[PDB]
C-alpha cells in the first residue's frame, strides 16, 4: 500500500567526475608520502579545471615525491590521454603550490577538536550499506569495467549515476521493494548514437548490476537524460578534494558531521574515528544485535576517549540502547591514536578509497566486521 | 534517554569560508548586471594566494580583481601581520566565460534535504544557532572596534545536552562551549579568555542554558596571531555542513556557494528548507526532514519525501500529499517564489544559509 512505502535517492560518480579525479590525487598524494614516511602529516587539497592540475596544502614529511609522476599516471589511470576527451595526462600543466617542511604515547592523543562523528549499517545489502547507494556505486564501477575492456569503447571517464528505491519499513528495518528510477549520464565519443548508447546502459550496464528482482515495467530510466555528454572531465566542469562527501559515505542516510576525507592522512580525527564508527556500526549488524543502527560518536578537544557514545537502533533491536553501548564499549576503543594502529592506518591504503565509496567494500579494515564478546 | 551533541561554525576569514564568499561576491556580481548569468565558480585560497576556477555564461563585464580584493578587504584582511592583505595578494583567474520559465531543466542531477525543528524560534537546532552567532557576534565586535584586538578567522564549536520526547528533541543544557579567534599580538590571553565569556558567549546564549557546570575552551591552542590562508588551504564547498544544520537531518552533499539558481543544489536546498519550515511552523510536525532529487535536463523533481520523526499526527504519506498541494518544486518555479535572481548571495556565505530572517525560503508559506 502507497501509505506504507516511501522514496530514498542516492548518487554516486565515476573516476572521471572532476571532484572524483580530484579525491584520487590528493589520496595518490597522501600514499606516495606514506609508503617513504609513515608518519607523514599530509593536507593536500587538489583542483582540476581545463588542462590543469593544482595542488595545495601543507605537509610535514621526510618524503620526497615526484608529483608529476603522482599526479600523471593518477590522470593515466583515470583514463584521461588525449586532448579529444577533453584532458590528457601527457600535456596538461601540473602547479605545485604545496608548503612541505621536515619534522623535528600514541594511545593518549588528544581530539584536535570537540565534534561528531557517525557511523552506520542495514541489513538491506550483503555491503551492511543502503541499497540506493550500493547500485548508484556499481553502476559507476561497470561503466569504468566495459570502458577499460573495450566493450563499449565510446565511453569516457566522466560519469554520475543516482539511484532511487521504493521501501517499506519493517519494524524500524528498511526493506527495499524496487528500484523506482536510475539517472545515469556518462560521457561519450562524438560517433555514437543516443539509442544505441541508451540501450547498452540499459541491457549492459543496468542489467548487469540490479538484481532482476528489483526492476519492472514501471521502473523508470533517464538514461543520458540531457543528450549529448562529450564535453565532460575538467574541461566542462571545474573540480575540487571534498567535494563528494556524501557519496564518500552513505548516499544521505545515517548522518554526517561535517569533514571530507581524501587528502588527509590518518591523524586527521574525522578521516580515522568516521571510519572506526562504520567499522562498529557494521559489527553491530553483522553480529545480529540489531538490523540497521547509527553510532554516534563525541569527541572532547584534548582528550583521547569519546565523550560520549549514542546507539539508534531504529527499533531493530531486542537489547536495549544501554545494552548495544556496554556491548561496543567491551569491544572497542575508540581513542584515535588506538584506532590507528587497531585499524593499521599508517599504510598506503588511501587511493583506493577516493572512488566507489569508502563504506561498503571488503578490502577495506574498517569493514571487516569484530566478532563481538 | 538524553544524550549529546555538537555543531561547529566558522569565522568569515576561515580560509573554507574565504572562498565561499569570494565565490558568492563573484556570483552578485555578475547577477547586478545580468539577472539570468549561469555561474559556477570556485575559489581556492592558499599562502598569498586567491584563484578562481569554473564556468560562467553572462552578458555581465566583472572586475575579477576589484571583486576579489574588495572581498578580501571586506573580510578584514589589509596587512603582511595578519597573514594576508587584499592590496597585494596573487589573484589567478581561470574561469571560462561564454556569451548566451517554468519548464526549465535541472542544472545537474542530485539530492537535496531540508530540515527543521521547533526547538528554537528560528526551527533551526539550538547547536549551530548558537554557533553561528558566537561567530557573528565576534565580527561585530571587531567590525565596531570594541574588541580592536580581533582578527577575521575563527572557528566554534557548541555541545548541548539533549532530551528526546516521542521524536522530538529537547535542548537541557550548554555542556561545552569552544571558540578560537585570530588576534593581534598586544593583547594578553587572559583578557582575551575573559572578553570571551563576557562580550561574546554571554551575549548570545540565553543565561538558563548556561550553568556552573558548563564547560569553557577559549583560545585553547593557545596564541592565534596569524590565520587566514597563511600556512594553510581553503576552497568553495567544504563547509557543507556549517552552511545548513550543522549534523542534523541529512546533506545531499552538494554546496551553495558560487552557484546560480539553475544549479538544484543551491536552489532546491532552499525550497526544502523552506517546505520543511513551512510544516512546523505550520503545526503539521514538531519536527521534519525532507528529501527531494532531480535529474540533469528534468524539470519536476524525481523524487519527494517527507520523515516526520514521529512528531505528527498526520502520517507521512498525508504531509506528502500536503506538500504537493503546496509546492511547485521545478527550478522554473523556485526561482520565481524565493527570487533567486537577486544579488543577495554574498551575505549568505558566513554564519548559515538557514535560520535568518532576511531570506525568503525562512519566510513560511501558509499551507492549504
Ligand atoms: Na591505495
Amino acid at each position: 500500500i502507497e501509505e506504507g512505502t516511501f522514496l530514498f535517492t542516492s548518487e554516486s560518480v565515476g573516476e572521471g567526475h572532476p571532484d572524483k579525479i580530484c579525491d584520487q590525487i590528493s589520496d595518490a598524494v597522501l600514499d606516495a608520502h606514506l609508503q617513504q614516511d609513515p608518519d607523514a602529516k599530509v593536507a593536500c587539497e587538489t583542483v582540476a579545471k581545463t588542462g590543469m592540475i593544482l595542488l595545495a596544502g601543507e605537509i610535514t614529511s621526510r618524503a620526497a615525491v615526484d608529483y608529476q609522476k603522482v599526479v600523471r599516471e593518477a590522470v593515466k589511470h583515470i583514463g584521461y590521454d588525449d586532448s579529444s576527451k577533453g584532458f590528457d595526462y601527457k600535456t596538461c600543466n601540473v602547479l605545485v603550490a604545496l608548503e612541505q617542511q621536515s619534522p623535528d604515547n600514541e594511545e593518549d592523543i588528544g581530539a584536535g577538536d570537540q565534534g561528531l562523528m557517525f557511523g552506520y549499517a542495514t541489513d538491506e545489502t550483503e555491503e551492511c550499506m543502503p541499497l540506493t547507494i550500493v547500485l548508484a556505486h556499481k553502476l559507476n564501477a561497470k561503466l569504468a569495467e566495459l570502458r577499460r575492456n573495450g566493450t563499449l569503447p565510446w565511453l569516457r571517464p566522466d560519469s554520475k549515476t543516482q539511484v532511487t528505491v521504493q521501501y517499506m519499513q519493517d519494524r524500524g528495518a528498511v526493506l527495499p521493494i524496487r528500484v523506482h528510477t536510475i539517472v545515469i549520464s556518462v560521457q561519450h565519443d562524438e560517433e555514437v548514437c543516443l539509442d544505441e548508447m541508451r540501450d547498452a546502459l540499459k541491457e549492459k550496464v543496468i542489467k548487469a548490476v540490479v538484481p532482476a528482482k528489483y526492476l519492472d515495467e514501471d521502473t523508470i530510466y533517464h538514461l543520458q537524460p540531457s543528450g549529448r555528454f562529450v564535453i565532460g572531465g575538467p574541461q566542462g566542469d571545474a573540480g575540487l578534494t571534498g567535494r563528494k562527501i556524501i557519496v564518500d559515505t552513505y548516499g544521505g542516510w545515517g548522518a554526517h558531521g561535517g569533514g571530507a576525507f581524501s587528502g588527509k592522512d590518518y591523524t586527521k580525527v574525522d578521516r580515522s574515528a568516521a571510519y572506526a564508527a562504520r567499522w562498529v556500526a557494521k559489527s553491530l549488524v553483522k553480529g545480529g544485535l540489531c538490523r540497521r543502527v547509527l553510532v554516534q560518536v563525541s569527541y572532547a578537544i584534548g582528550v583521547s576517549h569519546p565523550l560520549s557514545i549514542s546507539i539508534f537502533h531504529y527499533g531493530t533491536s531486542q537489547k536495549s540502547e544501554r545494552e548495544l553501548l556496554e556491548i561496543v564499549k567491551k569491544n572497542f576503543d575508540l581513542r584515535p591514536g588506538v584506532i590507528v594502529r587497531d585499524l593499521d592506518l599508517k599504510k598506503p591504503i588511501y587511493q583506493r578509497t577516493a572512488a566507489y565509496g569508502h563504506f561498503g567494500r571488503d578490502s577495506f579494515p574498517w569493514e571487516v566486521p569484530k566478532k563481538l564478546k
